[PDB]
C-alpha cells in the first residue's frame, strides 16, 4: 500500500485510500460512495509504528467497475482535504468554465454537499491501448526541443487538437516537445506555475486518455515529450500546504522561503516525505503518460540553505541542494534509467558541471541544464555588438566554452520567460541608411543568419513555439512579454496573460522562408554528424564587437564553415577553413575556393552562408 488512491488490479469493486497525517486525531473518508455523509463504516484506520509515521487508511468495497466517484478526507472535523496524490481532481470554481468540447461528459461536482477541491477514483477504469512499441527516444545530447504552451499554441487548448500541429512540428525537425506544466494548477488559464495537484492532469487541457493519444503519436513520428514540472513550490489549495496550514507548524513549507524568486508556498525538499512525493511523482508520469523525461521548474529552488533575497549567494555551489538533485535523479534513473533530467537551474558553473557529469561514469546522460542565450542573439540580431551592458557574444554556445567536458547544455535563443527576438528586433533594431533592422522582412532574414550560428552548433537545443514564423512585436508591439527589461507598449497583454495565436503567419510566404529555412538546418543536422556529434572539432568566431563572424567545424564524415554577416553595411568575413579546396554552399548552389584557409566571402548584412568541403546535395 502506498499513500494515495490504490487500485486493486484483480478486484475492480474496491479501493484502498492511504493518507500521512502525523498530529491529526481521526479521519473520515467522505464521499459519492458515503452520500457524502459521516459515516462509522469510513472512518479511517491509524497506523502509527512512530508519532512522525502516522498513515490513516481504509478499503472501500462494493464500488461499480468504471464509476467515477468524488470524494475527500474529512479530518478532524475542520479539514476536507483532496488526496495529495489524486490524478483527477474536480474543482468547483473552475470546472464551470470548461467547455464539454474540451473534457466531454465532465462529472459534475457534488454541489451542496461538500465544499473545496475533491479527489475522482475510479476502480475498473478503461486502460488506453498504446500503439507504439519499438520508439527509441533521441539521445539527449542531440535532443532539439520545442517548448510548447498548450493555452497559447492552439485556440483549443487541448490534446487533441495538438496531434494536428505534429506535421508541421515534425517537418520543422524537432525531435522532442516540452510541454509547459500540465499537472493540476490553480484555474483554468496559467503558465502553469501556479501547482496545486502535482500528479493531476489539468482538465482544462483535456482528458488525460487524450495526452496519452499525443504521446503515442509523437511516439510514433520520433519526437519526444518533456513535461515541464514545478515542484519548488505549491499554492495555497495543495494538499501539503492545506494538511497543516501556511502556519509554522507545517514542516512541508518553508515561511519565509529559503531563496530568491520563489512564488506560493516554498517546499522543504529535504524533508523526507516531500523527497517520497517528488519521487512519486516523477515515478508517476514517467510510468502513466510514457513520457521521456523532465524539465524540472526552479531547480535552484530544491535548497534549505538560507539565502534569502541574495541571487549571488542562492547561485552559489550548494552541496546539500547538488545532495538533493542527485537524489532524485537516482530515483528516476532507477525508474527509467534513460529518461531526460533537464534542469532549469542558472547556478553557478561548478554546481552545474557536477549535475551534468552526474551518472555519466555508470552509462547515464547526466542532467541537462538550460543555458539562457536570449541577451546574446537579441544584441546580436538586433545589431548591436558595442552594448558594454549587454555581450554579443555567442561563444559559450558551444559546451566546452562553459567549460563542460559534455553536450549537456540545452541553449537557447528564446524560452517563454524572455522577451521574443522579433519584438527585440522590430521595436529597438539598428540601421545604416537603406538597411533597417525594424524592417520585417530584413528582421527575418537575421532570424535565418541566428538559426545558422545555433541549430549547427553541437549540443541540445531548444526553441520557443512560434520563433519559426518570426513571433514577436505583431501587428502594432501586442506580441511583446512583460517583465524582461523591455517597456512593453500599453497595448501589451501581462507577462501571464494568453498572447496572441497567429496560425495565419504560414500564409505570409517571408515567414514561411524562416520557418524553411530552420528545417533546412534542422534536416542537414539530422543527416549530417558534425552537427550534433561530441567528437566534432569546433573554431569559431562569434566574440562581442566582432560583425564578421563564422562557426569551423571538422568531423571524419563532413567539415563545414558558417560565416554571417550580424553587422549593417556589406563586409567582407574572413573564416579560417579547416582545409583548402573547393567547399560548396549549401542554400545557394555554387562553389567557393579556398586555396587559402583565410579566404574573404563578402557578404550582405544579415546574410549567412553555410560550406561544405563535399557536396552533400542543395536546400530544396
Ligand atoms: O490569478 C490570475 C492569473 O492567473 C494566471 O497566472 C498564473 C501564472 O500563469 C502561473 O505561471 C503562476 O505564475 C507564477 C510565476 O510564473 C512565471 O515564473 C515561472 C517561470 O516562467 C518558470 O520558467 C520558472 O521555472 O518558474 C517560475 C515560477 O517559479 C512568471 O515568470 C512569473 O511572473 C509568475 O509570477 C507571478 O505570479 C506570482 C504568484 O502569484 C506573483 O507573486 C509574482 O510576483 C508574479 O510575477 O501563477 C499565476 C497566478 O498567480 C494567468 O496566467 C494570468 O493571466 C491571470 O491574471
Ligand atoms: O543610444 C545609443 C545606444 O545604442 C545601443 O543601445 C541599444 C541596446 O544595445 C539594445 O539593447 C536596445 O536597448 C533596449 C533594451 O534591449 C531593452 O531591454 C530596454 O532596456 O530598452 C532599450 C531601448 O531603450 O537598443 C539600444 C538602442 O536604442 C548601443 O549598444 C549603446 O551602447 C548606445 O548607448
Ligand atoms: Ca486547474
Ligand atoms: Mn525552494
Amino acid at each position: 500500500i502506498e499513500d494515495g488512491i490504490n487500485y486493486d488490479p484483480n478486484d475492480p469493486t474496491r479501493v484502498t485510500l492511504s493518507l500521512y497525517a502525523p498530529g491529526k486525531s481521526f479521519v473520515y473518508v467522505i464521499g459519492d460512495f458515503t452520500n457524502w455523509e459521516v459515516d462509522p463504516a469510513y472512518f479511517m484506520y491509524r497506523d502509527a509504528p512512530r508519532p512522525d509515521s502516522v498513515h490513516w487508511w481504509i478499503t472501500i468495497e462494493g464500488l461499480t467497475p468504471g464509476q467515477e466517484y468524488a470524494f475527500q478526507y474529512f479530518i478532524d472535523g475542520e479539514l476536507r482535504l483532496a488526496d495529495l496524490f489524486a490524478h483527477k481532481v474536480l474543482d468547483p470554481w473552475h470546472d464551470p468554465f470548461i467547455p464539454s468540447s474540451t473534457y466531454p461528459n465532465l462529472k459534475p461536482y457534488p454541489t451542496g454537499k461538500t465544499e473545496g477541491i475533491v479527489a475522482v477514483l475510479q476502480p475498473g477504469a478503461p486502460q488506453y491501448q498504446w500503439q507504439v512499441t519499438d520508439f527509441e527516444r533521441p539521445p539527449a545530447h542531440e535532443l532539439v526541443i520545442y517548448e510548447l504552451l498548450i493555452r497559447d499554441f492552439v485556440a483549443r487548448h487541448d490534446y487533441v487538437t495538438l496531434i494536428d500541429t505534429l506535421d508541421y512540428l515534425e517537418r520543422l525537425g524537432v525531435n522532442a516537445i516540452e510541454l509547459m506544466p500540465v499537472a493540476e494548477f490553480d484555474g483554468n488559464i496559467s503558465w502553469g506555475y501556479n501547482p496545486a495537484f502535482h500528479l493531476a492532469l489539468d482538465k482544462y487541457y483535456g482528458p488525460a486518455d487524450d495526452l496519452k493519444r499525443f504521446v503515442d503519436e509523437c511516439h510514433r513520428r520520433g519526437i519526444a515529450v518533456i513535461l515541464d514540472v514545478v515542484y519548488n513550490h505549491a499554492t495555497g489549495n495543495s494538499p501539503l500546504v492545506q494538511l497543516y496550514g501556511p502556519t509554522a507548524d507545517n514542516p512541508f513549507i518553508n515561511i519565509p522561503a529559503r531563496h530568491p524568486f520563489n512564488v506560493f508556498y516554498d517546499l522543504n525538499h529535504e524533508h523526507p516525505y516531500i523527497q517520497y512525493w517528488l519521487d512519486r511523482a516523477n515515478r508517476y508520469w514517467l510510468e502513466e503518460f510514457r513520457v521521456d523525461g523532465f524539465r524540472f521548474a526552479l531547480s535552484k529552488g530544491f535548497t534549505q540553505k538560507y539565502t534569502d533575497d541574495d541571487v549571488g549567494a542562492w547561485s552559489a555551489y550548494d552541496a546539500s541542494r547538488i545532495r538533493l538533485l542527485k537524489r532524485m535523479a537516482d530515483a528516476i534513473w532507477a525508474v527509467d534509467s534513460t529518461a531526460y533530467i533537464i534542469l532549469e537551474h542558472f547556478a553557478d558553473n561548478q554546481e552545474e558541471k557536477e549535475l551534468a557529469a552526474y551518472g555519466q561514469d555508470r552509462g547515464r546522460a547526466g542532467m541537462l541544464l538550460w543555458h539562457n542565450l536570449n541577451r546574446a542573439f537579441s544584441q546580436s540580431v538586433m545589431g548591436y555588438l558595442n552594448d558594454p551592458n549587454f555581450s554579443s557574444d555567442l561563444t559559450t554556445i558551444y559546451y566546452k566554452n562553459r567549460g563542460f567536458p559534455t553536450p549537456n547544455l540545452i541553449a537557447y535563443m528564446e524560452s517563454h520567460d524572455e522577451q521574443w527576438l522579433m519584438y527585440r528586433m522590430r521595436a529597438y533594431g539598428a540601421r545604416q541608411g537603406a538597411y533597417d533592422v525594424r524592417s520585417l522582412p530584413v528582421a527575418l532574414d537575421r532570424m535565418k543568419l541566428a538559426g545558422a550560428f545555433f541549430f549547427t552548433v553541437p549540443g541540445p537545443k531548444m526553441i520557443w513555439q512560434f520563433g519559426e514564423l518570426g513571433y514577436g512585436y505583431g501587428e502594432r508591439g501586442e506580441q511583446c512579454l512583460e517583465g524582461t527589461g523591455d517597456s512593453c507598449p500599453s497595448i501589451a497583454p501581462g507577462r501571464i496573460d494568453p498572447k496572441p495565436i497567429r496560425w495565419d503567419y504560414r500564409n505570409d510566404p517571408l515567414r514561411m522562408k524562416l520557418y524553411r529555412t530552420w528545417a533546412e538546418l534542422l534536416r542537414l543536422r539530422r543527416e549530417h554528424a558534425v552537427f550534433r556529434s561530441p567528437e566534432t572539432q569546433v573554431r569559431m568566431r562569434l566574440q562581442h564587437g566582432v560583425p564578421g563572424r563564422w562557426i569551423s567545424l571538422t568531423h571524419p564524415e563532413l567539415s563545414v564553415v558558417v560565416v554571417g554577416n550580424f553587422g549593417l553595411e556589406p563586409l567582407v568575413v574572413t573564416p579560417t577553413f579547416p582545409q583548402t579546396g573547393t567547399w560548396y554552399d549549401y542554400f545557394n548552389g555554387d562553389s567557393l575556393v579556398v586555396d587559402d584557409p583565410n579566404t574573404g566571402i563578402e557578404l550582405l548584412p544579415g546574410e549567412f552562408r553555410l560550406y561544405t568541403n563535399r557536396y552533400v546535395g542543395q536546400a530544396e
